[PDB]
């Protein structure tokens, strides 16, 4: 029984699951949490965590590959997955890591400076201790390569875009390309004569409209900090404000670049967490400040799924994902109902299942558009990759 | 025969007109340009420029009031309507100017250094020239007051609004307001339950979602710089990528200030012109460069325009207006066939028709929502709500 190793490196962490190819089922997780730091340990599956102490990616890595060994499933690697942030324009699917692969994620690797060159640790060190493995890349920003220039255009002069390559790129497209195959079979659609919204709500929260199998519009933009409002990240800001401030309070644009990304969004509004979990529980015993993050968050969710309705023909569903989406039954119906425009009717028996009921339809009968919840799975979408790409001459 | 003047100052020009109250037709109009400068002239309906040579603000109201007394309509000048660019928190309706509006104007002038200082030194000339004649202020942020806070609040951290007041405040108010409630006579409406969608492209560019006679949501933000791509400005812009700019350039945020009001939307994409007429004509000549820019401008209409359709319980119009939105067959449809999602059909019979034909519907029977184009008057609008304001004890 062979099996696919996932990694998904960041600045701070490697996070990584071992899945069965035969069945796509989960066998190992863990995560190598406080990276590059002076202390570095790593947890499985939350089985008490073991340091190494100032340990950087290759080392990582190889305690992780260590771990692989001890329960005899080294050898048993046939594909290696890589989560990849950012790939420019140069990737619009999946490849096998090569030479030149890795060549032209340096090449983009400027557009997210954070995230990206942690990703090439990864592979390097995979490359390092698993040469004689197949190994993938996955960008999560390649599904939105279909979108026209009409959609990803910035009114910015023409120059940004020819020479420094700015534009809309959009995430979270692992996500929403899983997403989406699942809803044509939940819905019982024609994936080429569909149009569907999906509303990937939790980490980082972003909109992506599919049209007959293809993205057309996605609510993050160059960098994950336009469109909704998030944990921590502010959303869609107007530049003028920023600029007002900026003056006003005497703040460097790296100043407010913080502000944005790690102090504001839920947090910022309610100034009490981040979490949503705590922020409803804050509500319910009577805390304006929550409502209003929270009443906010709907807002911009229903005013940017309405407005990728428009990058469709025709709208047959809205898809709940990740997790908010898939375990919020307020926010669900917050937004649904907020909604109600284009004749969306909800069931709250269905929208009060727990996310242990899965791949779950929560709109009523007379609804014009279904809604329903669908749990995304990245690492299996990764996997799905792999074991294709597996089957090919390189 | 009483008379409303209606005065317009910007930072660079003083816009004027003269209104009969009796029928609130235009009985005389000119624009004083190039104020503050080394040369600046006065023209009367296109009459020939004539020169005052480094005139100030009181003198060139003391120009067209001279102007005014020599076609013997100074002494029936019963009215002076003021337009202000931005009334912050502190006014929701047009008032009658007093000491106290003045002050309070003075507050909230920070949050448009450029435009709302220019305007009150309209409001202390035309003070000092007619002084026994009532004042009025009319703002263009005020009908966007009955927002709540979920549409009005920005992801920041809450003391950004608390305590210097950032937030959405909206601007083409008296437009979106005139519009409206023409769209209620035109449509057939009851006011109290109503959801329209008041679509104003010209100058700047922004879209209004008028919920049962009230303003619910608007795209324009703090400052004109956020919502729709426009003919100079960039419209919705990713900060991150402002962000990214700023560190690869190595550019001020004065520079990018400079960059996204001047030299972006539009002229930014085609690199040719901001007039539309223009890159009209250059994509019927096959310019592919002003097709992007078009194509682009109208994708961010529409998806304005079905965002803010979510605001709203039913929607029942979408109403067309400004220089663009009156004279545009081209623009029209494109839009419309854009949001076909919101099941719209158009009449192209009545599409083709010109402004001349004013107020009428332009889409067909079987349509969901009816479409309309109606001329905005906003120089009508200041003129009722100072004819309004002069039957007042003050
Ligand atoms: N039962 C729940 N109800 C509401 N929010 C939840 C729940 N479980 C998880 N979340 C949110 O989901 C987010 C995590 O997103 P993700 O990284 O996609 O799992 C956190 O911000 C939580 O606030
Ligand atoms: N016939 C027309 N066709 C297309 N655009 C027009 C036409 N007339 C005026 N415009 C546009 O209207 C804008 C002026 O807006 P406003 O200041 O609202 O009159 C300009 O940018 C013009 O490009």
């Amino acid at each position: 029984f062979p099996v696919v190793l996932v990694i998904n490196c960041g600045s701070s962490s490697i996070k990584f699951s071992v899945l069965d190819v035969a069945t796509c089922d989960v066998l190992m997780a863990g995560i190598a949490d406080g990276m590059n730091t002076e202390n570095a340990f790593l947890s499985i599956n939350g089985d008490k965590p073991i340091n190494l102490a100032h340990s950087n990616y290759e080392d990582a890595l190889k305690a992780i590959a260590f771990e692989l060994e001890k329960r005899d499933l080294t050898d048993s690697v046939a594909l290696i997955g890589h989560r990849i942030a950012h790939g420019g324009e140069l990737f619009t699917q999946s490849v096998i890591i090569t030479d030149e692969i890795i060549d032209n994620i340096r090449r983009v690797s400027p557009l997210a400076p954070l995230h990206n060159y942690a990703n090439l640790s990864g592979i390097d060190a995979a490359r390092h201790l698993f040469p004689a493995v197949r190994q993938v890349a996955v960008f999560d920003t390649s599904f939105h390569q279909t979108l026209a220039p009409e959609a990803y255009l910035y009114g910015l002069p023409w120059e940004y875009f020819s020479s420094l390559g700015v534009r809309r790129y959009g995430f979270h497209g692992t996500s929403h390309r899983y997403v989406s195959r699942r809803a044509y079979e939940l819905l019982d659609l024609d994936e080429k004569d569909s149009g569907l919204i999906v509303a990937h709500l939790g980490n980082g929260a972003s909109i992506c409209a599919v049209r007959n199998g293809q993205s057309v519009d996605t609510s993050m933009g160059m960098t994950p900090l336009e469109g909704l409002m998030m944990g921590t990240r502010s959303g869609d800001v107007d530049f003028g404000a920023m600029a007002w401030i900026a003056k006003e309070t005497g703040q460097t644009l790296s100043d407010l670049e913080r502000v944005v990304n790690k102090e504001s969004g839920l947090l910022g509004i309610s100034g009490l967490s981040s979490d949503l979990r705590v922020l409803e529980k804050a509500w319910h015993e009577g805390h304006e400040r929550a409502r209003l993050a929270i009443k906010t968050f709907v807002h911009r969710i229903a005013r940017h799924i309405a407005g990728h309705a428009a990058s469709l023909h025709r709208l047959d569903g809205i898809i709940f994902t990740g997790g908010i989406g898939e375990n919020s039954v307020l926010i669900r119906q917050l937004v649904i109902e907020h909604l109600g425009v284009l004749g969306l009717t909800l069931d709250v028996e269905m929208n009060k299942q727990p996310n242990s009921h899965g791949e779950r339809i929560i709109s009523a009968n007379p609804s014009q558009v279904i809604c329903a919840v669908i749990p995304t799975n990245e690492e299996k979408m990764i996997a799905l990759d792999a074991i294709h790409l597996g089957n090919v001459k390189a």
